[PDB]
Parts: C-alpha cells; structure tokens; sequence
C-alpha cells in the first residue's frame, strides 16, 4: 500500500512565462522511454514480482524504495512540464477571455498541439514527439542480477536525456529539476551499481560517469550536492525496508564520500497550481460559480 | 511525494496450483484499458494537472487521495497474478529443475507466452491479449467537471470487466481479489458521482449500480461489504487531505448506510513472494550462493 | 452524406452453438490489415481526398460507390463475429444465470478473451491476434493511378485472407459470409482492374484470380455466381455516381459474361440480434425491466 | 446496409489559402481519440453489436441512426483539412512546376509532413501529433446504459476539443465546420442524455453544457442554432428507424425549445474538389491525358 | 549469411551545414511506411519464407538478392541523416564545449527533438512523424505472385515519397541520395515488373512511370542514367543468385535499352563519419581518453 | 554494403510434423523485444551512427561486424519457425487438397493465427504475443560506452529469453538453433564486455553468466562449445574490420581458453525451403504451371 504527502520532492522556481516547445522536449524525461514514468513502473513491477523478497531483503528493500521514490519523481517532471504550460501560474481567476479571438492561437504552431487539445495545457504521458509512455518499456524478468543490471542501464540512459534536455532549454524550472533529478538519479545509479558489486564482485560504480562527465559541471546539479543529496537514500517508508543501509554505504562515485540512509522523506516544497486558464476550460470556463459551491461545502 | 507501506491492501489466500489462463484473464484487470493501472495514472495526472488546488481543495483532495489508494490495486492485481503464476509459493529453494526437461513445456499452449518467456512467471504491464498498457488510456483535460464524468464511467466500465472476468476465473485468489476491489471500485464509483452531484445537481449515484447487478449477489464481495468497506474512504496521507468528508458523506449507493472517512490506511495483508522459479532462472537458477551473500551482508 | 438501411447484404444462417475461436479467426476479415475495415477507410478517405472529381468522375464514381459497399460489408461480417459469439440468438431473455457459477468458465481458454471482457461476447474493431485496427492500415496518395493500383492489390490479399479462414472454419455461418465476400471482392477487384486497363493499357483483369483458384471451387462463392452476383455492382446511392457503367462493363473475369449495374442496393437480409447473454450483462444482467421501460414508451 | 449521397452535409466557404498547420491541428478533430471517427465507429460497433434491437427498439434506433450521421461528420472534417491543403481548390491544371525547384519546400517546416509525404497534400486516418485513428478508441461493451454513459461522454469531450482547435485557428474553413458539428455533437450528447434518462432517471441533460460556456457563443454556432438546426435529429434512412421521436422530445439544453425528428437527411453543399496540385502529383503529375481518356468514355 | 563491405553505395557529397527537419523529412525515406526499411524487411522475410527456393529459383534469385542490396539502401539514407545531423562532419574533437550555454537550444523547435534526446544528433529507425517502423509494414504471404505484385506497388509507392521529399528539401546530400535511390527503386520496380510479366502474360512494365513522371527529369536521377545504372542488376553475392538474367533481361522503363546482370556489388563510396558532437556526447564528451585507449590497442 | 551467401549458419535437423505453438513461442526470439531483429538493429544502426569511425576503429569494426553476423540469426530463427510450420518440408508439390475439407482447422485454435492467414504458414516479423517488431526497440546514442553497456545487457537479456524457449519446446529443430545462438549470443556479451573493460577498467566479462546457469549444462550449446564455436568471432567480410582481434582476444568466459578471430563466414548449412502447402495457397494453390514457366526461362 501507499501513503501520499502532498508536497513536491523540491521547491520549484515559479515561471515567469509559457514556453511550449521547452514543455514538449521535458515530455521526453517523463512519458520517454527512459523518462520518470520508465523508472518508476520498472521498480514497481520489479518490486511487486520481486522473488526472495525475505532471502533477498537487502535487494527488495533497495528495489521497492527506490520505487517509491519514483512516484515523486514523475511528480517533479509533471509539475515542471505543467508550469512552462501555465499562463496565469497561482491565479485563481482570469476573466474577459473570448474564444473568437483565437487566445490560443500560438498553439497552432507548436510542436505539441496535445498539450492544448487533449490536455487543458497540462502535461500527458506521453514522449517528446507526443508518443504515449507504454507498458513494454518496463522489463521484470524475475532474474534478480538481469534486473539489476538493466536498471544501472535504465539510469545512465536516463541521465543522458536529462542533459541532452538540459542542454536544449535555459528555462529556470526546467533546469531547478534537471539538476536535481540528476542528483536524484545518480544515487539510483550508484545504488543499483553498488547492489551488483555486491552480488557479482564487477565495480560497476567505477563506470560512472557515464556520458564522461560530471554532474559537478551543471550548475544546477552542483547545488544539490553541495546541500549534500548525492549522499542521501531516503527510506520512503514508515516503517518497512529498514535494510538500505547493508547496500547503500561506502564511498559515492561523485566525490567518495560516505553515503548514508536517510528515514524517511525528504522535506519537500509546495505543489503547484497552474492557475486559471478559461481558453482551456480549465478548471473551467468561469470558475466562479464553482469556487462559490466549494466554498460553501466548508 | 508518496510514501510505501510492504502491505496489500487485502489478505490473499494461496493457490492450489499455477493458472496461467487465469492470470491472462485478470491481466485485463492490470494493464487492460479499464485496468488498474488506468484508473491509477488517470487520478494521478488529473492530481497533478489540477488548477485550483485550494480554490476547489475539496475535489482536490478526492481526486489525489483515490489516485493514492489506485496504487494499492495495481500492487494487489499484480500480487493475484502473480500468486498464479507462481509454481511453488513461500518456497525459497527447488533443486533438481534441469532445463532439458522441457519444465516450461505446458507454457507453450497457455494464452500467455509472454508470462514465462519476458517475464519470469510474473506480472506484466499489459491486458488479455497481451497489449501493452499504454498512456492514451490516460484521459487529463483540465477540466474538472468533464475529469469527474470520465472518471465515474471508468469506474463502472472497470466494473464490469471485473465482473467478467470474475465469472471466468473460479480461483478464489482471483475471486478474493476481484470481490475486494468490486467494493473500492463502488466507492470511488460513488464518490466521483457524489462530487458530481455537488458541481451539477445531477443526482448521479443513482445510476447506480452498472451493470444493473448488486456487488451483494458475489460473495466474496458481499463479505467485504458485510465487514462495512463500502462505506470507507480511506485517508491515505499522513496529513493532508483532511477534507473528504465534505463530499464523502451521505447515503451509500450499496445499502443507504451513511458513508465515513477513515483516518489512514487499513491494516491489510501480507505482501506475496512467488518462490523460487528455477526453470525461469527467478531469482537465479539456484539462488543458493545469493542468499549467503544476502545472509553476510547483515554480517 | 450517407443513409442507413437496417437489413444486412445477405441473410445469415444461425449458429448451432457459440464459437469462439471461429469468431477470433474470423477478426481477421474485419479489424486485421486486410480486413474489411480495410477496404472501407481505403475508399473512403480516397473518395474524400479525390482530386477531380468532375474531370475524372467515371473513376471517382467507382470508389466513391464502392467505399459505400464497403460499409455493408464490415456490418456484414461484425454480424458474423456477433453469431459465433452469440449464446441466445434471437431470445430476449434467459432467467437464472449466477456469476458465481463462472458461466464464462470456458472463455479463460479461449484464443480472444477480449470478445468476452471488453466485448460483451461480440465483435471489436481488431484482427485474428487482438491487433487493433489503425488508420496506417489506409493509403491515400492523391495519386490516382497508384491508387487503383494499391486498391487492386488490397482486394486479392484481402480474398487470400477470406480463402484462408475459410479453410479454418467450417461453420455455415462464417462460410456464407466468406462465399459472398469472395464474390463482391471479386467484383471490385475486377473492377480496380478495369479501370487501371482504361487508365494504362495494362491488361490487370488477366492477372486474375489470385491465388490461382477459382471462386467457383468455394461451394457458397460458386452459389452467389450461379445467382449473377459476380456480374452486379451495386449503385448504392439514391441519385448519384450513375457514370459507373463507363468501367464497369465488359466481360467478367469470371466467367467472361457481361457485368451489369445494378440500380440501388439488393434486398439482402435480416439484421442479427445476438439476444440475452446475462453472464456478459448485454444488453442488461436482466433486461425485464428496461424491456417494460421501452415498452412504455410507445405509450 | 449503406447508400451514398454526394454532399456535404453542409455548404463550406472555399480556402483563400493554404494552412497546414491549422490543418495539422484539425486533424485532432477527425482521426484523434475524441475525433469524429471515434463517434462514428463507436455508435457503428455499437449498433452491429446491440442486443435486442426490437425489444429495446427505440435506443436501437437512435445508435444506429446517430451512427449513421457520423459518416458525415468523418466526410465534413476531411473537406475541411482537404480544404486547407488545397493549392489551387477547383481548378483541374496547373501547369510549370519541376520538381527541381523544390515546390514542396514549406512542407519541410511544417508540423505534419506526413499531409505532404505519405498524402497528396489531403487528409489522413489521425490526429493532431501523427498518431493514427485505432481501434482502441471504440467501446462496445453490449450494455446498453454503459455504452449510452460512454457516448454521453465521448460528446461533450470531443465538443471540448472543437473548441480548443477552433481557439486555435481563425480560418473560416475550420470555424464553419466546427460551428456545424458543435451544434450537431451538441444534437447527440442531449440525444443520450434524454436516453439515459428515460433508463435511468437522473437528468443527464441538466448536467450540460460542458464545458460551461455556451455554443450560442461561437458566432459560427450560434448561425446554425438560428437556424434551428440543434432542434434537429435527422433520420437517416429510407425507411427505417421510424422510432427516433420517443426520446428525442422534449426541450433541448440549448434553450429550452421543443425538438424534433426529421425525416431524412439535411439538404447539404457541395463536395470538394482540391484540384490539382502537380507537385504531389494528384491527381497525376499532369493530369491532360488522363483527363481526355475519361472525356472519350463518354 | 551475409558479409559486410564497409562503404556506402554511392559517394555522398560532404554536408555544408545541419539541416535538422531536412533530416527529419527524409526519416520518411528510411523508417516510414514506404521507406528503405519496408523494401528492406519484406524482400528479406519473403527470401527467408520463400517457398521452391529450387523449383521456382529465378524468382528466388531475384527477392533474395534485391533483399540484400536492400540492406545499402537503410545504410545510405541512414548516413544522409547523419549528413544533415552533423555539427563537425569529419573532425574527431571539438573543444569547449559547455552544456551551461544550451548548445542544443536550436532542437527544441525542431520538428524532430527526438533525433537530440534519443540519438545523439543521429538517424532514428522512424518515419517523418516520429513513428518507429514496424513490422506490420511487412507482406509476406507465401503466395509468390500476391508478394510480386505487392513488391511492384511497394516501390512505386516508395518512388511517390522520394520524389515528393526531393520537393521538400535542395540539399544536396539529399538529392544526391535521393537520384540515386531513386534509380535504384526503379531497377526493382522494373525487375519485379518483369517477373510478374513472365508469370502472368500481364505488361507491368507498361504500367511505368508511377507517377507519370521521368527520373530523367530529376537531375540527380539523370546523372546516373546516364552512367548506365538503371540497366544493372547487381548480383550482392560471391556465388550464389546466378540466374538474374532469366528475368532481368530485354528492355529498360527508362529509356528501352538492354538490362543487364552485374556480377558483385557496386564500386561503392567511403563511409561516414559524422564527428565529434560534445554536447550530444558522442562518442563521448570529450573524446581524447577515448581515442589514447584505442591508439595502444595497436 | 551487404553480400549474401545461400546458406544457413549452422545446418538444421527436419521437423517430424509442424508444431504451431512452438514456432509461436519461438518468434519471441525473432520479433520479441529481445529477439534476434533486436540485436540485428541495434548494432547495424549504432555501426551507422558511429562517431569516430576511424578514432575508435576497433570498437567500430566490432559493432559493424557483429551487426553483420546478426542478420544470419533473424535467418536462422526464421528458418527454424517455417520449419515448424511448413506441412510438407522438401515437397515441391501436394495435390487433392481441398479448402471445402476446411484443410486448416487445427489453425483456428493456435495460439498464433496470424501464421496462417498473413502468412502462408511461415515467419512473420512480430514476437510471441503477435507483437509487431518496432524501431523503438532499438537503442543509438551515440555514446560508445553507454551503447556498449546496452548491448551487454541487450546479449544477456536475450539469452535468458532463449533459456525459457529451450525450456518451452523439445523441438530438436528449435533446440539446435538455440543451442547455437546460445553460444554465439555469448560470444557478442562476451566481445562487448571485453570492450567495456578495455575502456572502463571494470571486468564486465566477470559477470558472466547470466542467468547463473552455464550453457554447457543445455547439451546443443555444449556440442557446439565442443566445436569451438564459443571461442570463434568471424570476420563476416571481405576485406574491413581486420582489427576484431585487438579486443576479441584472451580468456572466453566459459572455459577460460584463447579465443580467436576466424577469417570469413563458416560453412554453415542448407537453407530451408518448407515445400508446397496447397491450403496456404504457397508458393501456389497448384504451382505445377509455375514450375514449368520456371523451367522453360531456362530454354
């Protein structure tokens, strides 16, 4: 079972405008095939059809943490994604809005037209050429090494559209999550690289990084490890998987410094609220009224 | 950010046997358009896209909640499957398999080859024929009285799948698992209706049931209404949330009883571990060696 | 625009008993790439993308009329999906059916269980795998010559497909429809092949049949021809496309007898109702009272 | 069985120019999820599949009939972006252009390159990112109140969507048909509307509009409603379906005024004619010849 | 078997600058429908399925063979999309290159972001949308005149998307591969054409061209008509499909000269290289390590 | 460029009778995710998409070698499934056969239909569920090392895959091909660890095998480890990638022996041809009159 803090794993910068194409290319680290969707439904699944979940409690601790952590990760993209597509960000109410003049007429031209059709300019599962995030995505072969070694794959992979992402937008939102899903990924990386070493004796940390280059060089990431989050596992549990820290210890591959477990989550940031959008409909045409009845149930 | 309790929502009973046609049946129930996994990623994108988190928290709060406990029924959907998947449940070691043998040769006729050949006798994220779930099964306009209307016809189209399927399988870890979530899926069902009434006037629950079918006539089901879950919504959250009951209120579409919010999670039952597989290498072909490694690094 | 006429083009016999895996093969002729659906959106689209559809009316006529025909025949074989799936065809009501008995008991084996869970045991818009039709499955160059030459191709792969159920299937209902079929696809196949012999010089028509066996060897095929149908093509339109005999005239690559138009569609026959099955909830678990609610309403 | 009649259930203004990505946009609105070939092949399937098409005759009627208008509707949107694509609409010839010269050269920029590549600059079976129209988008579950839930829905969110890309775009083309079919779409969700309500008794119609904003706000709409059209449900047929009246009555939810059955088909325009656009080679590359070979066979 | 001689078919000319939706046109030519992949995968398949591999051996010859000149055709429109994706086209290293200063930012209005984020500034297996080619966009039925004249229609088809890509872009890499290709498809068409003539009495050939338009009128096309390439079938074997001739023999579409068999593969062009893009990091961010490692193997 | 020899890569035993399901399972090893048109992609276009393709030319020559090696394994898996599908292997012709005899109905409850109405009883480019083989499963990144690193998993991956198969059938057909692919799969994991280690320092090639089983203990890859087929990595080419062995060098991970290059392709086997199948209408209905148009192209 599952509990939800309704807080986003980090405080967000707030946009200062929309920026379409930027919301379509960030799709790709969430409904991609190595977005946050792919993580976190390939841990899940691996945790669920997890054999030796007690014979193998390191592991599957490890396994359905990381998991977990995931949830907050395709948040973290969605609420990035949902911000470069707000237009009045925090504003409960924008009236004057016609619809015969065309108010989303900028759309028409964009490379995600689903954002603002299918979506009331928010974000979809999908990829950044609007391919929708699929099940065959996600590998469970039951084989406890085979799946840890695809998942050490899965996050380097990952990483690689991150920075190529990062690389393509200079928007402040866009890169606060970058740079932190870097860290954030990183650690998996290391965890999962950390795990094989230890089932199979190969330094798979010794690998990183992988591209060649350092998570150091984006300013962005830089910040987060210098808070010193690149060292942190958070258990994200009450009271399970209290057995992270028989893998997750030793030396990080970013600067060998001891990693260590964290209980419980980290502290997190307001969620976002992309505001009133009436050429959308979103939450309604006028919301007026329904704010009116909201009111009125309390 | 969410957090994980090693829990299933429901105690599972243990099959007899494996039932891969089984487990092919209620894969519609996971990764099938209606499945599980649909009403999770549906309440939880609509959770992330909604505007007027404050403004409209009530709805708000329904919609993020219920998208917390969809991740308990995708977890309890995989754990049947799995459970008749599963050649030796609760057994850690099998020696002797030799893959000349041909020990995956009923699998060669079964409607699932994908179950024992990409997956390792386990859960896969797809529906009865094998489709892959996949996003456009995700429906997150924006708007908020169009999301709710979708979404209690998604609850009662995942209804009736549920039912089918239920008069496929006789295997009462599918049954236990279908009866349960029959009753949840009637709540959230009833709750969507219930915010709809409050946004439109329209009396919705009173469509119900759909099909025109009482979850009173399954047992299974019957049990857990008798042990009164239709009339929990569960608050699954530390401590947000906290306004359920200004739209979880009222008469229950099932009995008339009044309906109560609950504060945090059930107690459930224990999670489900499928054994040892060695014909499907799962977790190793003899997981002997790993086990002593697991058991050193408590040193 | 288009008009409806509730009758099918040609009278189905009744089923003896459900086949389910007969209507899974059967899936193919309607969903799968080859399918009628096929056919259908391939002139269709062609009809709405026509560019001189004065200047070249003999040719746009031809699959404008066609894509018409085409409609009856995806009903036409959903109709015979829909009897193989059938438990009682033609009764309004069967009293007593219980889930909990597992009355799907023996669709968990079948090939498609999808019939059985998302269809309530009838047709879905998918091939013989569970494949979903999808609109790549249509060409629509603009180009009319490569068209028509496309348009050639697709009605005999389409007949291979139709030979090769046929061959899968014995039952009478699948057969009938499959003799027919065989036979218009003949027709436009003929036809397509006319009009690139007008449009090139190239004689396509001498090409046939393919394969190299001859529709009279089908027993139902050769049954539709003995009535002249191999001959007919069918004006489905009120007033409109009447320039189809410019192509369609000439002998048949059949039997070398001049092909005729035939003004207004054919008498055909009756539409199917699958009746009552209670175990899939369709048309309702117990219709009684929406049968008395229908009633009511003619006063 | 069908019959064809060579109009456009509508007259349609003739494009002054090309616009792809208006056209790329509308798309959405013919093969996307909520397009019109979802309605028509929803209501299709559902009626081949209906059980008990006498005893419950009435909502057999109104499926089958629905369905049968929904061709139309397919055949409308696909003149409308055949419309948009059009270089020289209704003219047969046009001749000088070489491929040398890169007359397709726009066409590289453009959102859909695949109207230009895989169609002769005309409509394809998809939506608005590309993706084609699938079987998946149809439900037919053989319960007759599921299926009209279903349909009730499938409107007003295709009318959602009509809205967005009519924001999206000004071009007259477009906003003519999107006017037309938001009354007719409107016609058929409070046609299921008033179906669920006489099975069920909850007043599905008062739940409308959605979203909440008026058609009569669309100028393009509004035409049409003064015309009477959203009074109208057409019967399709020669002969059958007589039974349409017994629950299309009553006040519609646009303003309350009675509605009614009419016998047959709308009067309807014109088909178009894209005419001939030599750098696509449609009809041919230079289409004389063939034009003179049609000419002699009459 | 196969074997595999490192150079392309033709010598390519050296791109001048990227084209990225030039490139993303042409992912039509190679991942599409109709694309080198298509013409690749249903020869090959219908090779391997063949049925009278000795009974019915010209015909055999013929598919086994074409299938595997197939095989330079994805090679060489795979390098043209490099062609158009390369940044430093034959430099090894680029120096200074900062992720910070959003060195990609150009992508993310591209048409195709995914040729960035998924490939690093490489071809994709997809067509001009986006979508990943399939293998439903094969056709191997067994019946050997039902795949012959799917085969004619195939490449007729595939011509229609060069010739209307060719319209898309000027670029020279392009169009040289495209005149190339295009001549190449029309041996096959031709070679097909004359199968199906000699099976059934029909006069396919007659049929050319499709569309009714000559390749001598498409200057890259003319240029190696007139070097004789429309008369050659290349045999791509070192002693196997020794009875071409049987079917590929009498006159040419083109211009009714002799065709002819040529033993052995065709002179070929160098291979290319794309270089070094850092900010794509490949092959890597920085290379030089790289490259030390691989000079001491020697 | 590409040369073709008309020959298998290893010569393989005659079926006794089809086996539909077998071939059904075996096409996960084909058209699967990790089927052989999955390694055969992913190194052809990594090899298309190579920077550096001099710079780094011994990791070069590996992929575009090996990519050429993968294009005999989609024909020899393909070979494999005809051969369990094809009715009358090594028979130019069968006559008599009759569709009304419905000659195909133990087709219509296969798991796979789609191999006898798309195909004429032979191989399609789809996996074991009917899934269409599709680019997205191929991986080009343009990063050395990050390929690398997936193309080891990608070996692995697969081999475990043809583990399960091998498990499913005792097809001799089925097991002789796995049994060799088994062995050259692990010699590609075994190439793409070595290349790992050369340019990351981690001893990848350590991890093998995986699963934890060994391929001696599966009796066809023994005998063929016992031919040295595990040490060999062919130079499928004429005259380039002349540098395989400055990586493809040292200790195999099964038995601790030199390995080495072999200049050239093996001698393999015969290709297969699955004769005439007169209800598959291949390569005809009656290909007698084509067999003679055939002889007399000869004079």
């Amino acid at each position: 079972m599952f509990l939800r803090i309704d807080r986003l794993q980090i405080e967000l910068p707030m946009p200062k405008e929309q920026d379409p194409n930027a919301a379509a290319a960030v799709q790709a680290l969430l409904g991609g095939r190595f977005g946050e969707m792919s993580t976190l439904m390939n841990y899940m699944y691996q945790s669920f059809n997890f054999r030796g979940k007690k014979a193998l409690k390191p592991y599957y601790d490890l396994i359905a943490n990381i998991a977990t952590e995931e949830l907050g990760h395709i948040e973290l993209v969605a609420a990035t994604i949902n911000s470069l597509l707000a237009k009045n960000p925090g504003k409960d109410l924008e009236e004057g809005v016609d619809p015969e003049s065309a108010p989303l007429g900028f759309a028409k031209d964009v490379r995600n037209a689903a954002h603002f059709i299918a979506g009331g300019a928010n974000s979809l599962v999908m990829g950044a050429m609007g391919e929708h995030w699929n099940g065959e995505y996600v590998f469970t072969s039951g084989n406890l090494i085979l799946d840890l070694l695809h998942n050490f794959f899965l996050e380097v992979a990952a990483r690689t559209h991150k920075l190529r992402v990062y690389e393509m937008t200079d928007n402040p939102v866009a890169r606060e999550m970058i740079g932190y899903l870097l860290v954030r990924g990183g650690v998996h990386a290391a965890a999962y690289g950390k795990a094989l070493e230890s089932l199979t004796g190969v330094e798979m940390t010794k690998m990183l990084p992988i591209p060649k280059i350092d998570n150091s060089k984006i300013p962005e990431a830089k910040k987060y490890m210098d808070l010193g989050f690149h060292r942190n596992l958070y258990r994200f549990s009450p009271e399970d998987y209290r057995d992270l820290g028989l893998i997750w210890k030793g030396a990080s591959p970013e600067d060998g410094t001891e990693v260590v477990v964290v209980d419980g989550p980290p502290t997190g940031g307001p969620v976002f609220d992309a505001g009133h959008d009436a050429a959308e409909f979103a939450p309604e045409f006028h919301p007026g009224e329904l704010y009116e009845i909201a009111k009125k149930l309390y």
